[PDB]
């Protein structure tokens, strides 16, 4: 009878932009990686840690995939703060 219509789409509202946020900050991390490589100069390797990326991200997708219909986190799994 609550009928939580507007309830539940604030979740999609704000459970939509996390990934939206988290998918780009990646990109930051090469750059700073390479500032650092000015240190160490081993810039040399980011081809390799890279593949680490498209091999963890490729696999993220497809958990993701799965949970499409999920979309937003489980119900049961969730945390007090």
């Amino acid at each position: 009878m609550k009928d939580p219509k507007t309830l539940l789409r604030v979740s999609i509202i704000g459970t939509t932009l996390v990934a939206l946020s988290s998918f780009t900050p990646v990109l930051v991390i090469l750059l700073g990686v390479v500032g650092l490589s000015a240190l160490t100069g081993y810039l040399d390797y980011v081809l390799l840690p890279a593949l680490a990326i498209f091999i963890g991200l490729t696999i993220y997708a497809i958990q993701r995939k799965r949970q499409a219909d999920a979309s937003s986190t489980p119900k049961f799994n969730g945390v007090k703060k």
